[PDB]
C-alpha cells in the first residue's frame, strides 16, 4: 500500500496472509475454512495466516493454518490476467472471534463512487522498495468503467473494475496482490494488477468479485 495509513492491529479481520516460508500475498477470511485469494497468487505450499498484524512478530493473537487444497478460477487466464480469483480451503476451521472474523460476499455490484477499503502487507514506495512489518490501509473510491477502460485501452474486462486515484499518490502495489478491497462491509474485489504503483493516471486493478459469487458457493459447498 502506497500512501496509506497504519490500520492498527487487527482492525481488518478478514485479512490473511498467505505465507510460504515469507509473506507472498494477502487473501480474506470468508468463512471458518475458506480463503480467497488472486489467482496469480497461486503457489502449493500455503500456509494461511490468520490474525496478523506485525508477520515478523507473534503478537498473541495468530493461527496458523495449512491449506488442504487450492482451487484456481476454471477460466482464468494469465496472459490477461481476466478472472483472477482462487479459492483456497484450510485443513482445520479456524476459530473466529473479534480479531479473525469473515468478511460477508457481495449481494450486488459496487457502483463507481463508492469509497472501499483496502489493505495489505506489500509495497508502500512508487519507486524504490519498502516492505511494512505491520498492516497498511488505504481508502479509496471505485473509478467509472469509463476512465478506468480510458486509463487502460483494450485491457479492462467485465471482470476487472479500477479504484483507487487518477492523480497518482496512493494506490495498493506488489505483495498486497490477493488481498481484500471491501465496501459497505461486502467483499467487492481483489487485487489484481496496474502499471507500476500509484503513476499518474494508472489507477489499481481489482478482481470484481460480485460476479463470481455463485461460483464460489457452490464450489464450497460441494469441496
Ligand atoms: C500483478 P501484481 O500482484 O504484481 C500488482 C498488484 C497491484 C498493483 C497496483 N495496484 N498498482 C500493481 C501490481
Ligand atoms: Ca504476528
Amino acid at each position: 500500500i502506497v500512501g496509506g495509513y497504519t490500520c492498527g492491529a487487527n482492525t481488518v479481520p478478514y485479512q490473511v496472509s498467505l505465507n510460504s516460508g515469507y509473506h507472498f500475498c494477502g487473501g480474506s477470511l470468508i468463512n471458518s475454512q475458506w480463503v480467497v485469494s488472486a489467482a496469480h497468487c497461486y503457489k502449493s505450499g500455503i500456509q494461511v495466516r490468520l490474525g496478523e498484524d506485525n508477520i515478523n512478530v507473534v503478537e498473541g493473537n495468530e493461527q496458523f493454518i495449512s491449506a488442504s487444497k487450492s482451487i484456481v478460477h476454471p477460466s482464468y487466464n494469465s496472459n490477461t490476467l481476466n478472472n483472477d480469483i482462487m479459492l483456497i480451503k484450510l485443513k482445520s476451521a479456524a476459530s473466529l472471534n473479534s480479531r479473525v472474523a469473515s468478511i460477508s460476499l457481495p449481494t450486488s455490484c459496487a457502483s463507481a463512487g463508492t469509497q472501499c477499503l483496502i489493505s495489505g502487507w506489500g509495497n508502500t514506495k512508487s519507486s524504490g522498495t519498502s516492505y511494512p512489518d505491520v498492516l497498511k490501509c488505504l481508502k479509496a473510491p471505485i473509478l467509472s468503467d469509463s476512465s478506468c477502460k480510458s486509463a487502460y485501452p483494450g485491457q479492462i474486462t467485465s471482470n476487472m473494475f479500477c479504484a483507487g486515484y487518477l492523480e497518482g499518490g496512493k494506490d495498493s502495489c506488489q505483495g498486497d496482490s490477493g488481498g481484500p478491497v471491501v465496501c459497505s462491509g461486502k467483499l467487492q474485489g481483489i487485487v489484481s494488477w496496474g502499471s507500476g504503483c500509484a503513476q499518474k493516471n494508472k489507477p489499481g486493478v481489482y478482481t470484481k468479485v460480485c460476479n463470481y459469487v455463485s461460483w464460489i458457493k457452490q464450489t464450497i459447498a460441494s469441496n
